[PDB]
């Protein structure tokens, strides 16, 4: 592997599409890498860890509680929801909407606690709030998705989201429990965690959430780490590519191969 830097052009140039990226330190915020970091990049399905850090951020203020159960309906469903699906006559607890969100990327039960929060408008509030004047939902599942080119509408850049999870996960924002639970969820990422885990070395912790939309835009957010500790946040965005969604995964994987490579830096 070339040196990140060299390997993050180099896939611009194979994608022929914008990477936006940064390696930051998990403990002290430390910014060890930086690719159009202060560039626009759709979220995509990125957004639900802030949409869930939002949620505990009520449950911490007495304001919610991740048991109370939320009921719904088949008209509220929108594309893929795997889990909301299958709990019409039974409804989900917030938490477990929470778990569906991050996990198992449900689209509609990333709505259901947004419409908790204060729909887009009140998930970027609470953005304003943590101090990240970046970033910004304007969208519901799923049109916040379409990643339009030069849309500013549901975008981060990936300096303000690295900031924004560090944030989320460390800052004392949070209460302990609720740090460890937004923590847990990104640990069991079912969409993309076991298949990176399956071609990390031994000894290499990850944690993820990651998000697709259309014209290629790709991403993914992720807490990594050799003897099996979370050291770096890394954030990595795809935008404005006509490349197979094999290649786009191809792609960001030899990023990280190449954070792996030249990880002692
Ligand atoms: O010397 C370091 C290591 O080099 C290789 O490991 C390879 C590995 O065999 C390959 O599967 C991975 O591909 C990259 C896999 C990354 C998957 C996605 C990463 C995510 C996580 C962070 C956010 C961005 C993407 O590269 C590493 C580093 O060369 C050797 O196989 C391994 O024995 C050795 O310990």
């Amino acid at each position: 592997s070339p040196q990140p830097l060299e390997q993050i052009k180099l896939s611009e140039s194979q994608l022929s599409g914008r990477v936006g990226m940064i390696e930051m330190d998990l403990a002290s915020g430390r910014t060890l890498t930086a690719w159009r970091a202060d560039e626009r990049f759709p979220m995509m399905c990125t957004f639900k860890v802030v949409l869930c850090g939002a949620v505990l951020a009520r449950v911490d203020a007495g304001d919610e509680q991740l048991e109370r159960k939320i009921h719904y309906r088949q008209q509220d469903l929108v594309d893929y929801s795997p889990v909301s699906e299958k709990h019409l006559a039974d409804g989900m607890t917030v938490g477990e909407l929470c778990a569906a969100a991050i996990t198992m990327s449900d689209n509609s039960a990333a709505n259901l606690l947004l419409a908790t929060v204060g729909g887009p408008a009140g998930l970027t509030a609470f953005l304003r709030q943590i101090g990240d004047n970046v970033t910004r939902l304007d969208r519901w599942e799923t049109e916040l998705n379409e990643a339009l080119p030069g849309d500013a509408r549901d975008t981060t850049t990936p300096a303000s989201m690295a900031a924004t999870l560090r944030k989320l996960l460390t800052s004392q924002r949070l209460s302990a429990r609720s740090q460890r639970q937004l923590l847990q969820w990104m640990v069991d990422d079912r969409v993309a965690g076991p298949l990176i885990r399956s071609v990390l070395p031994a000894g290499w912790f990850i944690a993820d959430k990651t998000g697709a939309g259309e014209r290629g835009a790709r991403g993914i957010v992720a807490l990594l780490g050799p003897n099996n500790k979370a050291e770096r946040i890394v954030v990595i965005y795809l935008r404005d590519t006509p490349a197979s969604m094999a290649e786009r995964n191809q792609q960001i994987a030899g990023i990280g191969a190449a954070l792996i490579e030249h990880w002692q830096r």
